[PDB]
């Protein structure tokens, strides 16, 4: 990881012109550092916009919900760049960008999919991490059908089993607003 | 496993006895199956003895055994020695009526099943109405064996429970303990 | 296994009994029981008792050829579950003599597979799975009376039956009631 | 695995069936070529029965049984159930002429070999000439028993070739998809 | 390794990014920030990246390549040791004109890999997948070489090692650098 | 591995005198192979006895033990390679009784120097490596009476793995005759 | 790791360059790196790398290799302890007249070692390039050593070990430095 | 390791103290002879203070050491702590004449290097013959350093040959065993 | 933790050295260098050695008794906790009235330990190396505590616990410190 001397990292470095870069699972972790860095570009200046740049399969569901949420709190318009693969809950973030401002590049991968989850023990507890799971997939599935502008019976279909997009795929079914081609 | 002029247990089943004295996989099942329909063959109205010293196991295994036992026209007496827990006092439920035993210090232990589901949302709900679906049918024939309600057998299966031999006499999983008769 | 071991002596009375996975040993095994059993009494009703979580497909596909190619008709009798290949193979006994206990179980479900490599040999291996799905699904349609559609439709995810829900599907002709004493 | 008063694969090598349900190596060459020698010593003008079930495995050792199978002087009738793929698929086109089966549902699979190569450029070199000249070796038999041409035994076992019984007939491994007795 | 600024943060300072390691995510999240950071400072001034790499993830490699179009500088390639499987592919990404390999450097071009496990249904999808994955990276190529989708496809069936020299003349660079004049 | 009535497959073919090598050579091999010979021996000291060899090799002593025995005994040992006679199997098909040394159409024979292994001190490795040539010397020096061959020309041919068709080995003098399957 | 600046890093101060380990790619990056940051500060000065190195990666290796022939300075090779391999070659790979040994380094010369798995017509592409791999290597020894390129493969077939003068007399340094005062 | 910024080390080595408390591989060769380099850089004249407390190690990084310590000008004074045995031990010996010390209780252990050697007939001889010359070489610089002749040092280190400070002195493995401070 | 330096390098600077672990060639070439430090910055000035220590390498341990003796400054030693094996040497050799101990502190006497791998004569000669290294550390053990060899023989054949009173008896420490004020 380069450093650039004015000493930063190479990531602090593009913080300072209000990029920030996931380009990783997302775990309790990487949603700790996403949500500090967006409160610390709000209180830097909370009109400027924020850019995130995606590359993620995913990961947690509730990490995930973290960063959405800190997304939708601050004051600041948070544009999505979807570079290489935005699958799972990198899909979701993708989608949560301010609307006209979620992009991909022309080859970037977009994967949409229902979650997984676990239920391990007696049948009583079993029943509540499946009700759980349920819940879960169902307010997975109501924002989606919000931020892309499909119904929900077509969420639940879609997301079914691994459904990979393109980039004008993605554009196509709302989860982002444009392809970034190439200009100069 | 000593040998007779035959191995310990194939002594024994010249006597119709089986011995349960393992965890139930789908291997101990066949086993006893294969055991239960070999007497049965030998000859179909006298009494079996089924010893149950057991943890339980598979469910599914389980319901192998205690179908065999309810199809073929002998008799089964089950007798629990040490422990008949989770699939094991079922199966000790499962004998001929006023013929399941339990010797004095025998414990008798009642739970609810326990399940596994990892993947999709999807396959949980399949798999969770799969465990609710199988804890009523175990509920269901636990009733129909003790002449507890479903109601009484749920709630007191929602925890491990432990019954000595009289406790199971009296909750009906058993017919009598059995008493040295010296 | 007390000791002819027990499944010995349950085989002079032509019972086979499968409480295990399907590979291909315990193929294998089935197999030379049906034909020995064949050439003992080429008249005479075999015994199949299925316990069986399934396993390799074309081991499951040894035994179903196997019991189609024999002379003597095959009863299944599903104790437990029959699960995977093990529904296929309760599916495939003689018409007439397919057979549940009344607390056995009885899923179906679509096969899995596995891939591995350059693009060209993964388009191979999943051409294969769906062309080996496809003939699962012709016979299970053949062997049920239900439409090669439903079939599609009712493995797509774990689908579990009851004994009487498996008569009523088509894979069993019969629940085995316990006799009056 | 069954006794008969015999394990059941010894009371069925009494009828000439030898049962093929492994990967072939050298352990596995060496029992069915016993049998083999066993089987011709017994009787030199019955047919053998090799039932074969196999992912393959070994080249030498799927040679020595082939080599064994030609140089007997009993025919060996070869019948495929459930799956003959690569060195299993050689066997099965290596039976007696006329006397190749596949039951209906049987799958055959053939592929160009696999081998392995580590150390010195010149240890690599001798390793990959011997792995090119044992693929010639084996689509020289194939288009023997086959009547395909060597140049489409190249290319049509470039890639994982999936056949189905009717195929296998079709392409001149086997003779006739066995129909069921009755 | 080594202090001047580390000596890849010193090299950064005059716009050179060396890729020395095989591209995962986080390899193309540091070569991402690189190339931004770079725009950022100067938007007409050309980068240089140096390529010794096996490759890795196609995604990851999409991350670099459309990273590369998208900005406005020019980024010249130079392959030293080996670009092969996507470091081939990112070679042939530079600035048309100014891809370069040093003459004892090579390239290797192959078809993308891929895995699957689980039901039918779920490899079809991993299947299809990998297949229009494959045509993205033919179309590419065929683009940024000259050479028809039908030649790309035949060349990288297998693994297609070339020269420096080959690969100018294959269109994966413009010119073989020559040493500096002493 | 089948019953015949009560043999297993094997010891019915020792009592046709057949001898079958289908693995690894070691002490334990060997100990099988050498207990076997003698046996055989002891039934009949006129009659062939026939050595069917499919191995990889394995030990060089555990190989000369065989070697040893085969010499020793008085009934002539057939060899007869199916499949692979490999390392110190290709020197065991090469032992067989003179004319009665034999491979299959489609069975390979692969010659090859020695391996061994030598670890600590200078003074140990310099014994552990004057064994190992020495060693090569006699496995070379048999090769070359048992095929005909110059000691000159098995080290040449033997420095890296030399594989050999059946009708390669009859020419370099492995083996008598390959066996060609009567129609 | 001592500081004055890490140890290295002084020591780059005066324009040398310390090879004391295998060579990867992540070494050559670093070396690479280096001899481009020498260049920038002064193109006509001389580099100075010392070699103590059993090599490892044969592209890594072509990647330093290339560097030190395209840059402007002269770049000293000295060998301490040793350089086999890999090692050998950038030791050969030195300024004509600027290649040394301390007495007692050792130089091991040897063809390169490769590993080929699977099909046979992987093996086949895995072997060629392997053979094309050593004659590069082989034609580069012989221009640097004026060894003729027949000699150079009959002396790399095995492990060959030289004192310090004989790889003087062999053409691959040009002196053996010897103490001054001791 | 503490802080003074310098890490301990580096405070001692402004000192032109070297501290060897390792055992001797390629990483710990590279290390030392920098830090020789470094400190002859600063002053050609003054003499350096190698301490010594290693079990040794490699021999070829040994020789790098070795050789560095004959080929600057400063004198390079050898002082033992603790132990120096195997390579440590020859270090020892190769101080500045005059100038090579052991603290009172300090051990010295003398011994014939290690090796292995792996692989085919002809791969033993070569690894075997390079392991001979190499023990000659070691014999060799030990006799001349000590002034034992090379048959009495063959004899000494057959086996493990330990020498207290005074015994090492004797030997003409030191010079002069340290003295206190007052 | 820092102070504005980590806390050993803090210490460092007021002539405190701070041992807390096994002794091993690490930890001893950074015990040296420290004393080697500390010589060199003021030859006449005290050093204080803190040792709560379960020994370790005898090697390391007399790279720094041979450091501790040879540098011109006196070495207080300070067991605090434990002072066990080669650490109880330590202890016994700061410079002799500058040796204490801690109340509660302990100290453990005991002889070497070795290992012996490999052919008789290898064996032999790695029995009479550990025999006289056992008769060294008993030697200056007794030059160390006035106690006789065959005392300090007798006193090390089993581990032997002394508390900081006994300690100072034995004459492995001059004073238990007391608490200040
Ligand atoms: C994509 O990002 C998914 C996986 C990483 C592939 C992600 O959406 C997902 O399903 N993650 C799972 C998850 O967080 N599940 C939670 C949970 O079990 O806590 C459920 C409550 C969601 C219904 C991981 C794999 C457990
Ligand atoms: C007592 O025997 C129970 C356990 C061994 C403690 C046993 O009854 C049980 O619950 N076994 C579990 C089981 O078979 N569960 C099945 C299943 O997963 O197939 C559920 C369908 C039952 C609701 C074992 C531990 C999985
Ligand atoms: C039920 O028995 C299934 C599993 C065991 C749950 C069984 O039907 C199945 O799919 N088995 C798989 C199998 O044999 N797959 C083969 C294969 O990969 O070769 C495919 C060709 C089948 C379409 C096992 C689990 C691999
Ligand atoms: C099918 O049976 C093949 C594999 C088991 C899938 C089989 O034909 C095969 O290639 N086996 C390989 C083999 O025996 N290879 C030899 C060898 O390397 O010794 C080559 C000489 C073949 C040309 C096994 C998997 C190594
Ligand atoms: C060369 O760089 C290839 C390998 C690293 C050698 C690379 O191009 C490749 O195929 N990588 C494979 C890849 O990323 N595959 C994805 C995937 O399965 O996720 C496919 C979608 C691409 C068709 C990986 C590293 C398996
Ligand atoms: C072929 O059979 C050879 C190997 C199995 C490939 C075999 O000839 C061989 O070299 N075996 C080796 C052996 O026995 N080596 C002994 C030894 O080190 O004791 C040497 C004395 C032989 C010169 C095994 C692999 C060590
Ligand atoms: C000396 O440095 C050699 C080994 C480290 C002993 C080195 O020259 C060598 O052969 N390295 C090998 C290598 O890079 N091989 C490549 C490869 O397989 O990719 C060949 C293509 C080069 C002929 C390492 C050991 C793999
Ligand atoms: C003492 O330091 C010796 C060992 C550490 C005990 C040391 O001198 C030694 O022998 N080291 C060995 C070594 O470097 N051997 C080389 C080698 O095999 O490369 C020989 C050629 C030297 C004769 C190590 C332990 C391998
Ligand atoms: C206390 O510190 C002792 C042990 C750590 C408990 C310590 O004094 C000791 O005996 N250490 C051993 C040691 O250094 N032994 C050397 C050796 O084997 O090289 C002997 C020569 C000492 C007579 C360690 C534990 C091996």
């Amino acid at each position: 990881i380069p450093t650039v001397i004015e000493a930063y990292d190479i990531y602090s470095r593009l913080l300072k012109d209000r990029i920030i870069m996931l380009g990783s699972q997302i775990d309790d972790n990487v949603a700790n550092s996403i949500v500090s860095q967006l409160l610390f570009l709000q209180a830097q200046d909370s009109e400027k916009d924020i850019y995130l740049y995606i590359n993620s399969p995913g990961g947690s569901v509730t990490a995930g919900f973290a960063i959405y949420d800190t997304i939708q709190h601050i004051k600041p318009d948070v544009q999505t760049i979807c570079i290489g693969m935005a699958a799972s809950m990198g899909s979701f973030l993708l989608a949560a960008g301010a609307k006209g401002k979620r992009f991909a590049l022309p080859n970037a991968e977009v994967m949409i999919h229902q979650p997984l989850g676990g239920a391990q023990g007696q049948a009583t507890e079993i029943e509540i991490a499946a009700n759980h799971i349920l819940k879960t997939r169902e307010k997975l599935n109501r924002i989606l059908s919000e931020r892309t502008g499909q119904s929900i019976e077509k969420i639940q279909k879609d997301t079914d089993r691994d459904n990979f997009l393109t980039a004008e795929e993605a554009k196509e079914y709302g989860l982002i607003d444009e392809v970034m081609v190439p200009e100069t």
